[PDB]
């Protein structure tokens, strides 16, 4: 099946707790993966304008790890319960990515998550001004608009609202579409 065939390729590119325990300063991001109309889709967030840290980017879900969080995958869980509402029944959490590297003391750990068909959801307007999906196959022929670095312009054909994608997540989503979907017969 789709999401059978998905967790098989995501399996392959786990990294685990390999870079876990390491002493930096530690976020975690969930990638969402929804799969609608047939198709699977990556959940977006648009920051809020309030937030003093990146107003109004497009990012995943996600945040710093606390003293409460188990481990890694935990933090992304948390933070993602907190900004969109999904709950830890909502979602498998399949695999942990490559970590990214920032500002020299910080690692950011990306967890693929399959989310349930029913969740809809539930944006906090405190942390969140939108929540968005975009077909994960977009990645693979983008609309690129170089700003000189390259950014990802979405338009989503319910509502013709265009959406920026950058940076890290952009390379995130990229790095997911491409496990997924390269080398599939039609
Ligand atoms: O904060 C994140 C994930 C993230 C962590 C570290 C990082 F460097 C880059 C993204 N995500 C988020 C999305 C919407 C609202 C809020 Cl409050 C947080």
């Amino acid at each position: 099946s789709m999401l059978d065939d998905a967790k098989a390729r995501l399996r392959k590119y786990d990294i685990g707790g390999k870079y876990s325990h390491l002493p930096y300063n530690k976020y975690s991001v969930l990638l969402p993966l929804v799969a609608k109309e047939g198709k699977l889709h990556l959940l977006f967030t648009v920051r809020s304008e309030k937030l003093r840290r990146a107003p109004g980017e497009v990012c995943f879900p996600g945040g710093k790890r606390d003293p409460t969080d188990m481990d890694d995958a935990a933090t992304a869980l948390r933070e993602a319960q907190e900004e969109v509402g999904l709950r830890p029944h909502q979602v498998e959490v399949v695999c942990c990515l490559v970590p990214c590297l920032i500002d020299t003391d910080t690692l950011i750990t990306p967890f693929v998550g399959l989310i349930d068909h029913n969740f809809q959801a539930q944006p906090n307007p405190a942390e969140v001004k939108d929540v968005f999906l975009v077909p994960l196959a977009y990645f693979l022929h983008p609309q690129v608009h170089d700003q000189i670095n390259h950014i990802f312009e979405y338009t989503n054909p319910e509502d013709g609202v265009t959406y920026q994608i950058k940076g890290m997540t952009a390379n995130l989503a990229v790095l997911v579409a491409f496990i997924i979907l390269e080398k599939k017969p039609t």
